[PDB]
């Protein structure tokens, strides 16, 4: 059975007026501005900018990438695709 998400989950987040975009679930750094309750840090590979987001907009990347993961023409996107493919847990800083 599924648990909680946790840092290092990878998934597809969904934003308004974006496409499924693949991403993780950050760390907080210590000293880092922390989300709001029931807000998770998300990582979008390629644009490598920081969103926070609640479960309903996280698809877990295993189950949903034959749907998702496909080239798209919006900046980033495919360079994302590789991302999470390739390096998904490497420093994008």
């Amino acid at each position: 059975m599924p648990h909680a998400f946790k840092p290092g989950d990878l998934v597809f987040a969904k934003m308004k007026g974006y496409p499924h975009w693949p991403a993780r679930i950050d760390d907080i750094a210590d000293g880092a501005v922390k989300p709001p309750p029931n807000k998770y840090p998300i990582f979008f590979f390629g644009t490598h900018e920081t969103a926070f987001l609640g479960p309903k907009d996280l698809f877990p990347y295993d189950k949903s990438k034959d749907k998702y993961g496909k080239p798209n023409k919006r900046k980033g996107f495919n360079e994302g695709l590789w991302e999470i493919q390739n390096n998904p847990h490497a420093s994008y800083s």
